[PDB]
């Protein structure tokens, strides 16, 4: 496939040099941040909890903002 899916490191994630393949802007919720992987795909990115994912929450909920 033209994507691999791969989830990078946050620390990656900073930054996000990755490729274009299927990149695209995504429904990301508010409070989240989405960065393009080196596996042609966007991520999404919680600062909150400091994860990320290839799946949008945003679907059931929008920013639920992880206070503590």
């Amino acid at each position: 496939m033209q994507n691999n899916e791969e989830l990078p490191t946050y620390e990656e994630a900073k930054v996000g040099g990755g490729g274009g393949s299927k990149v695209t802007q995504s429904f990301l919720p508010p409070g989240w941040e989405m960065r393009i992987a080196p596996n042609g795909r966007p991520f999404f990115i919680d600062h909150n909890t400091k994860t990320t994912t290839w799946e949008d929450p945003r679907l059931k909920f929008p920013v639920h903002m992880r206070s503590k």
